[PDB]
């Protein structure tokens, strides 16, 4: 079990892809990257 190791590690890269998906107007704390 070594991949185990590196879903710990996805967890904090895909956090990041989420913001993403947290784009809509119902969300609060998100602003347009301009």
């Amino acid at each position: 079990k070594r991949f185990k190791k590196f879903f710990k590690k996805v967890k904090k890269s895909v956090k990041k892809r989420l913001k993403k998906i947290f784009k809509k107007p119902m969300v609060i704390g998100v602003t347009i990257p301009f």
